[PDB]
């Protein structure tokens, strides 16, 4: 129920650990007016920190004027921080407005189209995001809507999607949550204790080249949904060759306990942990802080079922292309589809209280 | 941490209120009685295992490696969390197997309602189970391996996933407020209740229909909110159109929420003052919703609002005074019911020997 701080060098909710709920939403904007829009980073910013202290947004959800509408909706009220962060990102179209053109980082790269693609352009891209992760969904609810709100006229949100149950880790001292095909997932990834390796691979330096974006990192969304028939008639045996671990433990294949390190020589080369590890993409390492979802049912008899992909790196064109790239023969592509795609610039942390966000590009 | 799956009702009505909902609407594709039956009696297998917080059949893994897993493992790790499976049999059931003549009276068809725009597709269904629990996976697990046990017999029609309070951070005895921001659930009747619940939840023997003695009926009704409507409305709008003040949820004229309502001081289309028991001739219900938000509509609006879950001893003296009295309900300008269907509850398992529907069928 416990606060996560909301200022640092950093934007809280990627090395934090991962809270249980998502809700995820991208916006447009349709204001042209700079002014305005720097009006409403700012606008936001205050709301961010009252609503991650667990205190209601303005002046209240109630003992305001009776003839005005209350400055916050109030289904937050009485309830906990829930470990509520809120994570800004600008996406590529952004950069088309404001006299942004010549700021948009290199490293916030558009993704080639992969083998296997179905993307829905609804769902996919938005001039930028909010990421709220929480521990209680409707702390998580509450913040997307206050946000969305103070908004109007200047944004409108372009899709949303929420996440149900975490599919990642940045803590590998706590038990590793499991995906729906019922694998842990998260095992290998970068906690939020290994400074080194966030440095290395997940915070942009100044010296890649775009000094505004210090401190902040790049992400990528992908919605990806799941064949969940397809993979419930699998055997056991195909299940844990296609990831190359066990389904129980979670072990790599032959040996005994989770964080065992994988002897890639012993997966099947088309093997998902084989294809995906850094050792075979160079080097290339990412911060996976996804989420599970279901949307209903498909209309053809089952549950909907997938997963909210979110990775987190300090340059797209390293982290996830590379990786992606390599599982173009990955022996889950017959169980998955990637339907949506975004990509955002999520940049440096709020110093302190005069701060805000998108301060360090506008 | 768990609640007992045996007893003479079914878990999940009068048991503690979980934070998390997954309800699924089934049809059933098979015209064999005996099919039906044989699937009854592997659901009821797999739910004593579920509730318990094991796998079904032998497990998720360590099984044969060429054969599918029985359990889709997504729940390994997870506790019961106070999981109930809760089944029900809607009126299309009866068309079926020779039931027509043991359809109950009190299972009645829902007239039309004013504002009704029932989506086809979200409405109805042969059966249902209801699945609460407090961690959301724990019932999303119950769900995806019902139906998948089911495949062939049964597909599922139609799925939503809601959510209340969420009880690690929040106390059991705080009202949970719904999306509009007001407390929901103040005057209800509770599970200590024993002589409500025999006058106004469950089937007696002398009602009629004798195989569902100890049942009850339920209405489910999805109930999407006009958030960004409603969020434009002042203060004093607001708790207008309930009776009670938004902050502490006391009745007009009253300090405390639960304060016992004056009705005369609401206005006369306040939502408390329609409902209530004393303007419906004694009309009382167990309402045991949860709200939801699935996401975003085309024109970026929130797709939220209640899951309606209505449980009473005869839907024509329960669902249908309230809601025919709420015709001119200040709330219906923020409101519309968008899917609907009812149930027939059965009677508890009442032991390891017993099975789902066992009073039906025979
Ligand atoms: C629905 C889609 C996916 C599922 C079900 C899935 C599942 C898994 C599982 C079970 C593991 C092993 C445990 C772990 O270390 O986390 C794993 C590892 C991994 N996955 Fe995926 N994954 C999916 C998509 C992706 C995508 C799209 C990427 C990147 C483009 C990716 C990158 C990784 C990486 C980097 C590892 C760790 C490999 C290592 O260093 O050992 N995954 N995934
Ligand atoms: C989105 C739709 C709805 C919302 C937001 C809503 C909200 C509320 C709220 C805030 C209260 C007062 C606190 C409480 O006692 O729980 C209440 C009471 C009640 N509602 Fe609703 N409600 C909705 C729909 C319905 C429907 C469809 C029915 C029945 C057909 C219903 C029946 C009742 C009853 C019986 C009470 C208690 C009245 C009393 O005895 O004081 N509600 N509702």
């Amino acid at each position: 129920g416990s606060a996560v701080p909301f200022h640092g060098a950093h934007q809280a909710g990627i090395a934090t650990p991962v809270q249980d709920r998502l809700h995820f939403a991208a916006f447009d904007v349709t204001t042209e007016d700079r002014a305005a829009f720097v009006a409403l980073l700012k606008e936001w910013t205050a709301a961010a920190r009252r609503l991650t202290a667990g205190h209601a947004v303005g002046e209240g959800a109630y003992g305001g004027l009776p003839e005005a509408p209350p400055d916050d909706t109030g289904e937050a009220l009485g309830l906990k921080p829930s470990r509520l962060t809120l994570t800004i990102g600008f996406g590529p179209s952004l950069f088309t407005r404001f006299g942004l053109a010549d700021l948009r980082p290199e490293a916030l790269a558009d993704l080639p189209k992969f083998p296997g693609d179905n993307l829905d352009r609804a769902r996919s891209g938005g001039d930028l995001c909010v990421q709220a992760c929480a521990d209680d969904p409707q702390v998580a609810v509450h913040a997307i809507r206050n946000l969305a709100r103070i908004g109007f006229g200047k944004v409108v949100v372009r899709w949303s999607q929420l996440g149900f149950g975490k599919t990642s880790s940045t803590t590998p001292d706590k038990q590793t949550p499991r995906n729906l095909l019922g694998f842990k997932d998260g095992t290998r990834n970068i906690a939020g204790t290994e400074k080194d390796r966030l440095d290395r691979f997940v915070w942009a330096a100044e010296k890649d080249g775009t000094p505004w974006m210090t401190g902040g990192s790049y992400l990528v969304a992908r919605r990806i949904r799941m064949h969940i028939e397809t993979w419930d008639r699998a055997s056991l045996q195909e299940q844990e060759d296609v990831f190359g671990r066990d389904k129980g433990e979670g072990a790599p294949v032959g040996k005994a306990k989770e964080r065992d390190e994988p002897f890639l020589k012993a997966m099947k080369p088309d093997a998902h942990v084989r294809l995906a590890h850094p050792d075979s993409n160079g080097g290339a390492t990412l911060l996976r802080r996804g989420y599970s979802f279901t949307d209903g049912t498909d209309g053809l008899g089952r549950l909907d079922a997938g997963l909210f992909f979110l990775a987190y790196q300090r340059d797209i064109r390293t982290g996830f292309v590379p990786v992606q790239r390599n599982l173009a023969t990955d022996a889950l592509n017959e169980f998955i589809q990637h339907v949506g795609s975004a990509v955002f610039a999520v940049p440096p942390g709020v110093r302190d209280a005069d701060d805000w966000w998108g301060s360090t590009l506008f």
